């Protein structure tokens, strides 16, 4: 890209609608203006909990117990956020698997 002079950990917006999440997720962009907003939230809150170092690995269970409202109720609706963002690419060396020894 030809632009510089700012650098970060993440790639994705600040609370903004953007195309570049929604190409992963058609239902979602043309679905109602609820649709997108709960799934942006968790999106956000998610990688920013992966990326605040919890302590190994970030989970669902360790998203749902953190976020304190009725957006993260649809346990569903985490589940597919954060298996969509594994498979996607966004620099995971580490692959989608319990925290337990195996």
């Amino acid at each position: 890209g030809s632009v510089e002079g700012a650098a970060f950990q993440s790639r994705l917006p600040h609370d903004r609608m953007t195309s570049q999440e929604a190409a992963c997720f058609p239902d979602i962009i043309s679905g109602p203006q609820q649709t997108q907003k709960v799934f942006l939230f968790i999106r956000n809150r998610t990688l920013q909990l992966w990326l605040d170092n919890p302590k190994i690995q970030l989970t669902f269970e360790a998203t749902l117990q953190q976020l304190e409202a009725p957006y993260n109720s649809d346990t569903v609706l985490v589940h597919r956020v954060h298996s969509y963002l594994e498979r996607h690419g966004l620099i995971n060396f580490g692959i989608y698997k319990r925290i337990k020894p195996l």
